[PDB]
């Protein structure tokens, strides 16, 4: 549960930037824009009260470029193999 | 993408880390994972070279923390997020 | 890849973050910068649509720090990295 | 400045984990392999000493896909444009 207050929002584009209640650090916020089952609100504005969940990615992928570059983190939502032996 | 079928580069089940080569594209994958991708049973490592398969998602919302010195200081899944109404 | 020229989607220089449509390819491109990349005199934004440069580099040295609970807690550079002769 | 010691490693591919002996947090590090003025060391074993130097990335640019999705994370040394008015 993160609860904090906007300091310069792009709703429309779907990102923002937050200082949460907690800890020191704010947080730059990335989302699909869309729908989810209610009408649109304005984009929020310096000052205004914001809310969201968050979780750890401890299920990822990290896509390693020809350069040895960082070129994608993905979710992994599963993974299987068979056990040698 | 969703389905990724490739062969184990190199593999570490126990820490639940690994290295693929994706059967498509140019760019091999480090994956981390728990028993939420995993699975509860304990399994080990598959030989070098052989096949492995995951499920992917593009991760679309999520959150930077940034640092008081202005760095990388986390990235977290944004699983909801709300706004006040205008 | 080094040079990266682009038009301006959007801009907040004052926070040292932007986003911008590069002329090649089809991802557009998120930017934090400070000091370090964009110089030390202030700056206004620029025109959404105007033309904004860079250099980039791949980051290809990473460390990835990881939490008690497994996540992503924080990614760095490596500047430089050393360990015991066998 | 980072002291620790090796959990995994596999030198020869640019990849290792370690525990620093500072925080409470491992650290997956990926580095280019290769040459930078002396002879090749073993890959290092469980217990063995690293060392690194770390430091913040503070100028960065994320490549955003066509889906929205996180699709590169780049190094940027620099930037310019023409201020408005």
């Amino acid at each position: 549960k993160m609860t904090g207050i906007v300091k310069w929002f792009n709703a429309d584009k779907g990102f923002g930037f937050i200082t949460p209640d907690d800890g020191s650090k704010d947080v730059f916020v990335h989302f699909s824009a869309g729908s989810s089952g209610a009408a649109v609100r304005g984009n929020p504005q310096q000052g205004d009260r914001v809310e969201g969940k968050i979780k750890s990615i401890t299920d990822f992928g990290i896509f390693i470029g020809l350069d040895g570059g960082i070129d994608g983190l993905v979710h992994l939502s599963d993974i299987s193999w068979a056990q040698a032996e």
